[PDB]
């Protein structure tokens, strides 16, 4: 179809929409600006390569350049890969990005260049270099970027870079730029707040500094301020993952009272790990239109119990008051100030860390008349005791989390969140019980929360035989997390109390079935009416009281990381019929199932309207081919991760169905004479990660191929002789999908072409 | 330095004290008994091969073979492999054993054969046709075995490979065999004890068949019998993981009152899944000497309350009664007759599957005046209740298992356990509580049992946080499996009060380590001044909050499966001392811990007397193997499965005492110059499954090869071209052991020695 076969190594998107011609080089092992890029490329990104220099010549023909992303080309020694390490820093000579007159967005992080690259054009919006070693800012630095807009400097001075020395900044250093909305100095080492900033400034980011007090006329002139960042500076460290310094004296973040006063437009205020002991209401005193305050890992658990700074905030939608426990202390109980009534627009509430061993339903009052409250979270408390039918008077809520408690009968501690590199809550109220001690469950624990939509108690210490009588108040019920728990499956009516259930997850729930001689009832899902999915994952199922698993409803089961291979011994025609009776199964995942070989029967005895089979990581050394024709309403097959050598003969003839076939990571070394003969059903196929040597005309017919959405073909043992002409014309000169073509599809030989790419492939000496 | 390179497929070893030239050929993939088989073979072996047919030219010249086990070879299609089924049953041609007159045992196992080999010497002892399909015989087919002692040939008509007919026996068919000792008609679909069998026998099995009925006279002149095993005829068939059918009406084997009255040399009488409701006493009036009865897989629930039989067995030492609960009984309690007290010389007592909800102490009364008892188990019960310090009244006892159970504060199911294929006792008192469902624990639960020596709560539900106050009175505990529970180290006094603790494990206890921001303090080691190896695997440890783990006596520490690489994480140097303080560790297991590179400093880092260190399953992509001169007492570095591309320049410049060195499993294409020169402590190196093409003398030098106990190359992509005619000729002329030189040490290319072996190979051609 092609006339002209695309030898470039990167992906080419156009988007005559937008006008903008794509050029995608990222991860390519690149060591030169490849040649051939189009003359009308606007976005060009060399993202993780070892090229070694940027001059005049780089982008010499691209003056439509728009966009250059060259990132993490020198990337810093603790922060990049050890393999190959970069030997010399990026060297950007003069006049490179000077004639580039339409340049709007220019990414050099990650290069360890020494100074800002001088010589930028004037219509530069965009610059960023982070994880460089740039750490003195000077005015006459900064005269070349007169209309810039954003400009990231964070990350080029602390423990993953380190620069040794503080971090420089001239007095009014940005101040003439007078088009600058966002200005980042993050992880740099910073010791005071850079003035006079301009006017102009919607976002300010300066955390994870050495800033030890803030003055008050810091933050005078920034009236168009919406997003201030003052986080990490005199940090709380206990149990910090990375290396933390506080401040002496254990001082915190020293801010005046009057410090926020001209910032009347600001929405976010991040005062994360500023070992704060008391957040004052004057602070608030100007800004009205707060929605965001991040106070976690901070020392307000006293603070908490009081908080008179919440009436200044009627308009805030997110509060976070986390890891703020008084570090050798167990309360016995919360202490919510009554103020917390006083925030009319609050949607998200997280108190987690603050540490006590008892939950009351009146210790949450202040948040009862919250009308848009929606989630509520306690996590990572420790709480012992807790009533859970206290949440009858929270039904308005989206999320009620209580992750990580004793209850019974990374992004808090993570250095930079924001760090830049090179579920059930759709279905309605959820309570969420996860990794917490509760042992022992009945009707009572959950009475007055018939509300519920998800319940989510995985990561628990259930070693209980259910017989329906559990969950009788949760008739609302479609979700319920039951994995990592130990699950015994006694009686065949477990859990059919919940009579809305759609999804049960009962995975990693191995402990009774890894012990010989219990009983074990896989037929529970008769009296579920209305599940569509089924989850009994990593559960070494290798055993069953009931021969047969019937359900009217279930669409998708998930048997994966069982012992199939045991319940299918040859010979052992008992559980061949196992998920038969499920009529409306579409879904069946019964990879991980040390399944070398599937018995005769197993085909027979799947379920009519089997759609979607995974036979995947089973180490099957052989497949009957032919016994697809049983599976008639089979579309995908996955059969990856196997030792499985040959392919079907006439591939129409063992399924007339079949439409995405997956036959990656397997030991097939040639392909059957007429494999895609007629499969005019099939529009997907894998066979990337095999070794195969040839493929011939008869195998793929055109007609079929011209039909595939993709074809993959990376990661083979491909011989480039003369025979191997057809191959590589097609390769070359076809529209089909074939990803990693000119860095993954190689010919391993002979001698001259070993390890060169097919697509850049000249086989004139065959035809002479 | 050989002068004749052993070109033979198979392992030839020599004993010349028993005369035995030993042959082993086991799976070695051979169509056909390869030639130059040494002339005095004794023991020669082709176990799992494909030879089609064996005939006199098989062994011509080997007239001194004792023994030839030519097993496996067309294994029945439901118990062999299925990618390469066998076309055809194994064809034996006549005279083919004949000549052998020195044939002392033949095992013809698993090949398909449809009748006893006819021909065979009379020097014949032992002759095994086991998973075959010889399920007839005749009296003149058993006559040419007139001197053989032990005959198997059971197998042969059961659900893993049919006959689809009963198992016929002709009347005294076996009753000149005058010098048979042992017989064996185990797994053959047989009706009737086989009748009159000779007087000699010692061993008898007739386990899994369908004989319903024993007559009186079936065992009237068996006066020598040692060994009867009757099991699985009418087998009780609740969750049996293989196709069982009962005898009709639930009724059991049926054995007259008199039927071994013969049987007084009777030691060991098997029961076994026979759904025997009574054991009558009268079974034992002439059975004096039975040391071992296995009644288990019966409906002797109600019989174990009254079991008058145990006053006629005075010397039995093992006594097993598992798994004879009544189908849909859940009982109270243990009820025990007091006929068990007049078992004098027990020590074996196995009592698992009886399924009771209460312990009690005076319940196992029947059981304290036994002297000799040393196993008491009662596993899979299901009880709820039970006082641990009961167990003072047994003291004299090795193992109190009570695994799988409920407190709180595949051998008897598989269908033949001695089917043929092609721990902390050791310390003292033991007393098993693992897979229960104990949530806490304090001292008084362990009280009145000071003289345990291990204490086993594997699979438990204990997320406490120790603080050194559990476990009081177990002072003479040495070891204490914790693992597969949820150990919270807040304090660093945990475990402390057991002084004399010489093991610990807390592996799998990673619940606490998932969740960011708790404590964690791993330097709980300090108080425990005889420990002497700790295993904390699999704990998903990637935070801490001591910086330093001390001990002065552990000697091996396990910590795989944990995340040192975010403890380690470059930049961040406050882990790397982690290991130092452990001053006598000898042995430190740090694989799979995602550790992609090392950083400076971990070498440095290490304990001083560390012997053996493994960084397997790694995914280590880079090495410094100059910084191993730190580890100044390395003997063994393993450093498999992981993706290293290359090898140090001088091994000797790096480490002066490393002995053992593994790099199997790598990417290693070449090996440096002068790798292994002058290397002299090397005794054992590994690079199988590499991609090594070449290697030469400088690489590997001879004074250096020589001194080595083993050298494995196998599974490498060698290339036999005339520049590799030194690794050739040295691999042929060796006396350094390389394992799988003739099966996995293969030519890759060029084109005409692409997949033949190393040792077989002839470059004459490079010297002409
Ligand atoms: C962040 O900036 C601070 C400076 O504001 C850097 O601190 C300084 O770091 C250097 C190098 O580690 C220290 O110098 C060394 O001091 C020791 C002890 O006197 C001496 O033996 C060495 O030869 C060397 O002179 C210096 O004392 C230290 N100053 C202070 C006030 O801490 C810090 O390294 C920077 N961190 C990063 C990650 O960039
Ligand atoms: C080795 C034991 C294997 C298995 C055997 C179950 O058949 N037992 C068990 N299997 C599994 N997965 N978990 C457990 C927990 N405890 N048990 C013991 C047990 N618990 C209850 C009964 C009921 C007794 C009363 N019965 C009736 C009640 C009234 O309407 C008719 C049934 C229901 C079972 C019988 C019983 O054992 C005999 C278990
Ligand atoms: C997110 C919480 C992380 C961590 C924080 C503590 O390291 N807490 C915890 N870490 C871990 N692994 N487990 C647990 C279980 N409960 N808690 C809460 C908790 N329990 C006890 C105390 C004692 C309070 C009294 N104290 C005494 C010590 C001696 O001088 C007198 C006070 C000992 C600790 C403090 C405390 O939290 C503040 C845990
Ligand atoms: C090509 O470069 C332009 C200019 O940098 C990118 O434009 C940005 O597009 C996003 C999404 O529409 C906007 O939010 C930004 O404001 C745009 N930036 C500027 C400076 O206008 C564009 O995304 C790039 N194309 C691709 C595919 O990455
Ligand atoms: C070689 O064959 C002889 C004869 O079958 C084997 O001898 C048996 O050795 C075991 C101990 O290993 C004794 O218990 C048997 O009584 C011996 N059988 C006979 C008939 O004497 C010998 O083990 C074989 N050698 C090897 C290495 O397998
Ligand atoms: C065990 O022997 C019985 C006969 O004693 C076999 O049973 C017959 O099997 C055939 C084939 O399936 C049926 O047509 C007969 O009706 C069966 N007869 C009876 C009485 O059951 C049985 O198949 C044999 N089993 C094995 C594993 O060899
Ligand atoms: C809450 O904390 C305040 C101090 O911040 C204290 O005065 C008050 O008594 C506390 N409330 C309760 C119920 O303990
Ligand atoms: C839990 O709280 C409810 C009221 O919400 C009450 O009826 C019930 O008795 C309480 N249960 C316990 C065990 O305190
Ligand atoms: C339950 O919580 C666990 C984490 O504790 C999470 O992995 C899982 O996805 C949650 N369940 C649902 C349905 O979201
Ligand atoms: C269900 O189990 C509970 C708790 O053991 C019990 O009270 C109830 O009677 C049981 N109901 C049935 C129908 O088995
Ligand atoms: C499950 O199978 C058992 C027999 O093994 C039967 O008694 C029970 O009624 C079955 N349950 C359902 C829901 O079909
Ligand atoms: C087919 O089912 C598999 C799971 O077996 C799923 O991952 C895949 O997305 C499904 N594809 C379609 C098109 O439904
Ligand atoms: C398979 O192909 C053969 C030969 O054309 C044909 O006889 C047979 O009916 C085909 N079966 C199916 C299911 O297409
Ligand atoms: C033990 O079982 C026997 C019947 O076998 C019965 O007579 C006796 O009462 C039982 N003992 C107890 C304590 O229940
Ligand atoms: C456990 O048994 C001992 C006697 O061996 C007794 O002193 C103790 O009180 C018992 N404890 C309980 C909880 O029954
Ligand atoms: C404890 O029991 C488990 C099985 O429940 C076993 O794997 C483990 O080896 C036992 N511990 C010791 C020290 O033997
Ligand atoms: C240890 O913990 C127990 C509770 O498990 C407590 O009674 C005791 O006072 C504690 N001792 C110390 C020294 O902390
Ligand atoms: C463990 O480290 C903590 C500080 O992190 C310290 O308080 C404690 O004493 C240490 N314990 C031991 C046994 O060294
Ligand atoms: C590992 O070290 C132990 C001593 O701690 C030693 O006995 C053992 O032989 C070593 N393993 C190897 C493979 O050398
Ligand atoms: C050992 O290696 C170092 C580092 O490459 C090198 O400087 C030194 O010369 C080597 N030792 C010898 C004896 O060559």
């Amino acid at each position: 179809a092609r006339w002209f076969p695309k030898t470039l190594p990167c992906d080419v998107t156009l988007d005559v929409s937008k006008n903008h011609v794509i050029v995608d080089c990222t991860d390519k092992h690149l060591t030169e600006i490849p040649g051939g890029i189009p003359t009308n490329t606007t976005n060009l990104t060399l993202t993780i390569n070892h090229i070694p220099d940027i001059s005049p010549a780089s982008f010499h023909r691209l003056v439509h350049l728009v966009e250059i992303d060259f990132r993490c080309n020198c990337v810093p020694i603790r922060l990049g890969s050890k393999s190959n390490m970069c030997p010399r820093r990026l060297q950007i000579k003069p006049r490179s990005f000077s004639g580039l007159t339409y340049l709007k967005s220019l990414y050099l992080d990650g290069n360890q260049l020494l100074e800002i690259p001088q010589g930028l054009p004037p219509s530069l919006q965009l610059l960023s270099l982070e994880a460089n070693n740039i750490f003195s800012i000077r005015k006459e630095q900064l005269t070349e970027l007169a209309n810039i807009e954003i400009l990231y400097l964070g990350q080029n001075c602390y423990y993953r870079n380190p620069c040794y020395v503080s971090y420089s900044i001239e007095k009014d250093a940005f101040l003439n730029l007078t088009k600058l909305k966002v200005l980042s100095l993050k992880d740099n080492n910073v010791t005071t707040v850079p003035t006079v900033l301009p006017s102009t400034l919607t976002e300010l980011y300066l955390y994870n500094n050495m800033i030890a007090e803030i003055q008050e006329d810091d933050f005078n002139n920034l009236n168009q301020l919406q997003i201030l960042d003052l986080s990490g500076n005199c940090p709380r460290c206990y149990n910090a993952p990375f290396p933390c310094t506080p401040c002496k004296n254990n001082s915190p973040l020293q801010i005046p009272v009057n410090a926020f006063d001209a910032l009347t437009e600001l929405k976010v205020l991040r005062l994360h790990s500023n070992s704060l002991q008391h957040v004052p209401p004057r602070w608030f005193k100007n800004i009205n239109n707060l929605q965001e305050l991040d106070l976690s890992q901070n020392f307000l658990a006293k603070e908490i119990g009081d908080a008179k700074f919440l009436h200044f905030l009627p308009n805030l939608i997110q509060l976070d008051l986390s890891f703020n426990f008084e570090l050798q202390v167990y309360r016995a109980s919360m202490n919510l100030s009554q103020a917390f009534s006083s925030l009319k627009s609050l949607k998200i509430l997280r108190i987690r860390g603050y540490v006590f061993k008892e939950l009351k339903s009146f210790q949450l009052s202040p948040l009862h008349n919250l009308q848009n409250l929606e989630v509520l979270d306690l996590g990572t408390n420790f709480i012992k005791i807790a009533n859970l039918s206290m949440f009858k008077q929270f039904k308005r809520l989206k999320v009620i989390d209580l992750s990580v408690n004793k209850i019974s009968p990374l992004y808090y501690f993570r250095y930079d969140k924001y760090a830049r590199s090179c579920s059930c809550y759709k279905y309605g109220q959820t309570l969420d019980l996860s990794k917490n001690s509760i042992f022992f469950i009945k009707s009572s624990d959950f009475q007055h929360l018939s509300f519920l939509k998800c319940l989510n108690l995985s990561g628990n210490l259930i070693s209980q035989t259910l017989n329906g009588s559990e969950f009788q108040p949760l008739a609302e019920l479609r979700y319920l997390d039951f994995s990592n728990n130990r699950l015994d499956l006694l009686h065949s009516t477990a859990f059919e109390e919940l009579r809305k259930l759609e999804v049960l997850d009962i995975s990693s729930n191995s402990h009774y079935f890894q012990s010989e001689g219990i009983t074990h009832m896989l037929n529970f899902t008769k009296n579920l009416k209305v599940l569509q999915k089924l989850m009994m994952n990593d559960n070494d199922i290798s055993s069953s009281t009931s021969r047969t698993m019937e359900s009217e409803s279930l669409r998708t089961l998930e048997f994966r990381g069982n012992h199939l291979d045991v319940l299918w011994r040859d010979g052992d025609n008992r559980y061949l019929q196992l998920f038969k009776n499920l009529l409306k199964l579409e879904e069946l995942d019964i990879s991980k199932n040390s399944l070398s070989f599937l018995p005769s029967g197993v085909f027979d005895g799947m379920p009519p309207n089997l759609k979607n089979l995974s036979l995947a990581k089973n180490g099957l050394k052989s497949f009957i081919w032919e016994k697809l024709r049983y599976l008639k309403n089979l579309e995908t097959l996955d059969l990856s991760h196997n030792q499985l050598t040959t392919v079907p003969e006439r591939l129409s003839n063992c399924s007339r169905s079949l439409k995405n076939l997956i036959l990656k990571n397997n030991q097939i070394r040639s392909l059957t004479k007429y494999f895609l003969q007629d499969a005019f059903q099939l529009r997907y196929l894998d066979l990337s990660s095999n070794k195969i040597q040839m493929i011939q005309k008869t195998s793929f017919p055109e007609n079929v191929l011209n039909n595939l959405k993709m074809l993959l073909l990376h990661h083979n043992r491909f011989l480039c002789t003369c025979d191997a002409v057809w191959f590589v014309w097609w390769v070359q000169h076809t529209e089909v999908t074939i990803p990693y073509l000119a860095t993954d599809v190689t010919c391993v030989g002979p001698g001259a072409h070993k390890g060169q790419s097919v697509i850049s492939l000249d086989l004139y000496t065959c035809e002479l």
